[PDB]
Protein backbone atom coordinates (compact mmCIF):
# COMPACT_ATOMS: atom_id res chain seq x y z
CA UNK A 1 0.00 0.00 0.00
CA UNK A 2 1.75 3.25 -1.43
CA UNK A 3 1.72 6.23 0.78
CA UNK A 4 -0.81 8.62 -0.43
CA UNK A 5 -2.83 6.26 -1.49
CA UNK A 6 -6.21 7.05 -2.75
CA UNK A 7 -9.74 5.87 -2.52
CA UNK A 8 -11.45 4.27 -5.61
CA UNK A 9 -12.58 6.80 -8.08
CA UNK A 10 -16.22 5.71 -9.50
CA UNK A 11 -16.90 7.88 -12.79
CA UNK A 12 -15.79 8.71 -15.69
CA UNK A 13 -15.91 11.22 -18.56
CA UNK A 14 -13.46 11.91 -21.74
CA UNK A 15 -12.43 15.22 -22.66
CA UNK A 16 -11.49 15.84 -26.28
CA UNK A 17 -9.14 18.80 -26.87
CA UNK A 18 -7.01 19.95 -29.19
CA UNK A 19 -3.99 18.77 -26.98
CA UNK A 20 -5.58 15.07 -27.75
CA UNK A 21 -7.95 12.72 -25.20
CA UNK A 22 -8.08 13.89 -21.72
CA UNK A 23 -9.96 10.28 -19.57
CA UNK A 24 -10.86 11.60 -16.61
CA UNK A 25 -11.86 9.36 -13.67
CA UNK A 26 -14.00 10.52 -10.90
CA UNK A 27 -14.08 10.81 -6.80
CA UNK A 28 -17.73 10.70 -6.99
CA UNK A 29 -18.21 8.98 -3.43
CA UNK A 30 -15.93 12.00 -1.95
CA UNK A 31 -16.91 14.95 -4.16
CA UNK A 32 -20.79 13.84 -5.43
CA UNK A 33 -21.81 17.41 -5.51
CA UNK A 34 -18.06 18.27 -7.91
CA UNK A 35 -19.20 15.34 -9.40
CA UNK A 36 -22.70 15.41 -10.39
CA UNK A 37 -22.28 18.97 -11.56
CA UNK A 38 -19.39 18.13 -13.63
CA UNK A 39 -21.11 15.35 -15.45
CA UNK A 40 -24.57 17.04 -15.55
CA UNK A 41 -22.93 20.06 -17.38
CA UNK A 42 -20.56 17.29 -19.59
CA UNK A 43 -23.74 15.92 -20.80
CA UNK A 44 -25.35 19.19 -21.02
CA UNK A 45 -22.77 20.35 -23.78
CA UNK A 46 -21.76 23.10 -21.27
CA UNK A 47 -18.09 22.72 -22.16
CA UNK A 48 -18.04 21.38 -25.49
CA UNK A 49 -15.59 24.58 -27.38
CA UNK A 50 -14.38 25.80 -24.73
CA UNK A 51 -11.10 27.20 -24.04
CA UNK A 52 -8.54 26.48 -21.45
CA UNK A 53 -8.27 29.69 -20.76
CA UNK A 54 -4.94 29.86 -18.16
CA UNK A 55 -1.72 28.54 -18.10
CA UNK A 56 0.39 29.17 -14.82
CA UNK A 57 3.69 26.87 -15.76
CA UNK A 58 4.52 24.02 -13.97
CA UNK A 59 0.87 24.53 -11.76
CA UNK A 60 -2.01 24.30 -13.54
CA UNK A 61 -4.21 24.80 -16.56
CA UNK A 62 -7.81 25.66 -16.38
CA UNK A 63 -10.83 25.99 -18.32
CA UNK A 64 -14.54 25.10 -17.83
CA UNK A 65 -15.71 29.24 -18.52
CA UNK A 66 -18.40 29.57 -21.80
CA UNK A 67 -17.51 32.60 -21.63
CA UNK A 68 -13.84 31.76 -22.67
CA UNK A 69 -12.84 35.07 -20.06
CA UNK A 70 -11.82 34.09 -17.01
CA UNK A 71 -14.41 35.12 -15.21
CA UNK A 72 -17.55 33.12 -16.31
CA UNK A 73 -19.30 29.90 -16.08
CA UNK A 74 -22.19 28.50 -13.19
CA UNK A 75 -23.01 25.48 -11.63
CA UNK A 76 -25.96 23.23 -12.33
CA UNK A 77 -27.32 23.99 -9.12
CA UNK A 78 -28.39 27.89 -9.75
CA UNK A 79 -25.35 29.31 -7.43
CA UNK A 80 -22.03 28.12 -6.40
CA UNK A 81 -22.12 25.21 -4.58
CA UNK A 82 -20.11 23.91 -1.35
CA UNK A 83 -16.27 22.69 -1.23
CA UNK A 84 -15.89 19.30 -0.50
CA UNK A 85 -12.51 17.80 0.57
CA UNK A 86 -10.98 14.98 2.03
CA UNK A 87 -7.87 14.24 3.41
CA UNK A 88 -7.02 11.26 0.97
CA UNK A 89 -7.38 13.54 -2.04
CA UNK A 90 -3.90 15.79 -1.80
CA UNK A 91 -2.27 18.26 -4.10
CA UNK A 92 0.76 15.96 -4.11
CA UNK A 93 1.19 14.88 -7.31
CA UNK A 94 0.73 16.43 -10.96
CA UNK A 95 -2.53 14.78 -13.05
CA UNK A 96 -5.58 15.82 -10.86
CA UNK A 97 -8.74 18.11 -11.88
CA UNK A 98 -9.89 20.43 -9.23
CA UNK A 99 -12.86 23.26 -9.59
CA UNK A 100 -11.64 26.81 -9.42
CA UNK A 101 -12.38 29.26 -6.71
CA UNK A 102 -12.84 32.93 -5.77
CA UNK A 103 -13.28 31.75 -2.00
CA UNK A 104 -15.15 29.18 0.12
CA UNK A 105 -18.30 27.34 -1.25
CA UNK A 106 -17.58 29.05 -4.50
CA UNK A 107 -17.87 25.84 -7.00
CA UNK A 108 -18.73 27.13 -10.29
CA UNK A 109 -18.09 25.43 -13.78
CA UNK A 110 -14.38 26.79 -14.30
CA UNK A 111 -12.13 23.31 -13.52
CA UNK A 112 -8.27 22.76 -13.71
CA UNK A 113 -5.86 19.77 -13.77
CA UNK A 114 -2.56 20.54 -12.21
CA UNK A 115 0.64 20.43 -13.41
CA UNK A 116 2.66 20.24 -10.31
CA UNK A 117 2.11 19.98 -6.59
CA UNK A 118 -0.49 22.32 -5.21
CA UNK A 119 0.00 21.74 -1.32
CA UNK A 120 -1.30 25.47 -0.87
CA UNK A 121 -4.49 24.29 -2.50
CA UNK A 122 -4.96 21.30 0.04
CA UNK A 123 -8.34 22.48 2.44
CA UNK A 124 -9.03 25.03 -0.19
CA UNK A 125 -10.37 23.55 -3.60
CA UNK A 126 -12.18 20.76 -4.45
CA UNK A 127 -10.18 17.42 -5.85
CA UNK A 128 -12.96 15.91 -7.98
CA UNK A 129 -11.04 13.50 -10.35
CA UNK A 130 -7.55 12.46 -11.95
CA UNK A 131 -6.15 12.04 -14.90
CA UNK A 132 -5.26 8.35 -16.30
CA UNK A 133 -1.83 7.31 -16.88
CA UNK A 134 -2.04 6.86 -20.51
CA UNK A 135 -3.38 11.06 -20.51
CA UNK A 136 -1.47 13.12 -18.49
CA UNK A 137 1.14 13.17 -21.84
CA UNK A 138 -1.92 15.25 -23.54
CA UNK A 139 -3.13 17.00 -20.21
CA UNK A 140 0.55 18.37 -20.23
CA UNK A 141 0.42 19.25 -23.39
CA UNK A 142 -2.40 21.74 -22.53
CA UNK A 143 0.39 23.91 -20.80
CA UNK A 144 2.34 23.76 -24.11
CA UNK A 145 1.88 27.15 -25.65
CA UNK A 146 3.49 30.90 -25.36
CA UNK A 147 1.59 32.90 -22.92
CA UNK A 148 0.98 36.77 -22.29
CA UNK A 149 1.09 38.57 -19.28
CA UNK A 150 -2.48 37.49 -17.96
CA UNK A 151 -1.45 33.83 -17.93
CA UNK A 152 -3.53 33.82 -21.21
CA UNK A 153 -2.12 31.20 -24.10
CA UNK A 154 -2.07 33.34 -27.75
CA UNK A 155 -3.78 30.36 -29.02
CA UNK A 156 -5.83 28.54 -26.19
CA UNK A 157 -6.35 25.10 -26.49
CA UNK A 158 -9.90 23.47 -25.91
CA UNK A 159 -12.32 21.14 -25.40
CA UNK A 160 -14.01 19.89 -28.39
CA UNK A 161 -16.22 17.77 -26.94
CA UNK A 162 -16.99 16.09 -23.29
CA UNK A 163 -18.40 12.86 -22.71
CA UNK A 164 -19.47 10.20 -20.28
CA UNK A 165 -17.85 7.14 -20.18
CA UNK A 166 -19.36 5.96 -17.12
CA UNK A 167 -22.16 7.79 -15.01
CA UNK A 168 -22.09 6.93 -11.29
CA UNK A 169 -25.20 8.70 -10.99
CA UNK A 170 -27.75 6.52 -12.84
Amino acid sequence: VPRGSEPPTNGKVLLKTTAGDIDIELWSKEAPKACRNFIQLCLEAYYDNTIFHRVVPGFIVQGGDPTGTGSGGESIYGAPFKDEFHSRLRFNRRGLVAMANAGSHDNGSQFFFTLGRADELNNKHTIFGKVTGDTVYNMLRLSEVDIDDDERPHNPHKIKSCEVLFNPFD
